[PDB]
């Protein structure tokens, strides 16, 4: 099931999500909408709060680069993840700028500066503790995603001249969608 | 001003805290109180969920170990601090056990293992940017009470038995007991 994304200026985007309790059959249902709707979309990843939901759940999946190193035990690329109750262990002071996008600021990228490298603790679709370590795309996406869960889209980060047009270009798509 | 201080098994504890959007006097006035209550009670730290707000701000004081290395340029104690929005940076891979407490917990003290340095940025009582490199008990202070702005008490890390005991003892020692 393909489910419908909350956009900015949608105040629900600014609340945080809560702690899931245990990974049972319906949260396990929901990562499967969320997985749904992320691919249906042609997204790289997805939190929750933007399917209406103010649960600490992400889904991932980054692929490899079509390609005309990594520390041990890192990763650049892969998925589909599972991610809930996700906890940071590890973070870069080195970081990195790159071009952002989100389904829920749709038709609006720009340039943010983060970590370059993560590791994050968190429990699988199965229940199970795992580890992830992440660089590149795969430790971007990550960190985008977990912004969502603590109320935060990337235009906070942001000059607020840049924040309020994009956020009024995605009303005037929708209300220009309305003629 | 002196606060009631919410006490397990509160659902309210178990909540989420939101970003303080701006640091205004309404902001500075409840952190006063959160000192003063803080102050009045004994006590080395507190999160604003504690006196029943949902929003990120803390305050600590550690006054002024051979489990940890005393590294260079890196905080064991001071104060007083008002830490708000807080941000983890950096954040050590050796960890120690330590005994804490918690108001929120009255007379219960037990051994957690955390991280034994932590690197966090913040807005202070002005709303300016700093940051604080710590150790030792201000570390494990801090990461006390960052958790609580997560919804998280300390009795969450111990077994089932011992944060139900812990509890219990609040429940009754909440009991003027009739001699
Ligand atoms: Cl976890
Ligand atoms: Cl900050
Ligand atoms: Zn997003
Ligand atoms: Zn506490």
């Amino acid at each position: 099931s393909v489910l419908s994304i909350v956009t900015v200026p949608d105040k629900r985007l600014s609340l945080c999500s809560e702690e899931v309790e245990k990974v049972d059959q319906s949260i396990r249902k929901l990562v499967d909408d969320m997985f749904e709707t992320m691919h249906a979309n042609q997204g790289l990843g997805l939190a929750a709060v933007q399917v209406g939901v103010h649960k600490r759940i992400l889904v991932m999946n980054v692929p490899e680069e079509f390609e005309d190193d990594k520390i041990e035990g890192y990763e650049l690329y892969g998925g589909p993840y599972c991610i809930i109750n996700p906890k940071i262990v590890d973070i870069s002071q080195e970081k990195v700028k790159l071009k952002e996008g989100c389904l829920s600021v749709p038709g609006y990228f720009d340039y943010i500066v983060r970590p370059q490298r993560i590791a994050v603790q968190y429990l699988d679709y199965n229940g199970n503790e795992c580890i992830i370590k992440a660089q590149g795309w795969l430790a971007r996406c990550l960190q985008h995603e977990i912004d969502h869960l603590n109320g935060t889209v990337f235009l906070k980060y942001l000059s607020k001249f840049k924040r309020d047009f994009a956020i009024e270009k995605v009303k005037k798509k929708e209300r220009t969608d309305l003629i």
